[PDB]
């Protein structure tokens, strides 16, 4: 892939 | 929250 | 929060 | 948090 | 992968 | 937090 | 992999 | 924080 | 990998 | 790998 991006987040 | 739960994937 | 998983995975 | 669990990965 | 980027957060 | 697990891995 | 970053973070 | 477990790994 | 940048960090 | 850098942090 050429970019991944995450964000997993708990609040 | 309870339970978060990610995958977050590039193939 | 309770439990937060996450797997940002790139391939 | 009670458990925080990640795996960034980058294949 | 060219980037991978991740935010794996429990607040 | 209770538990924090991380693997961050470049492969 | 390019570029791996990561913050895997318990508050 | 309880337990803080790391594995920041090149390859 | 070219960078592997981590922070596993537990507050 | 070319830079791995790592800060697992336990407060």
């Amino acid at each position: 892939v050429g970019s991944n991006k995450g964000a997993i987040i708990g609040l």
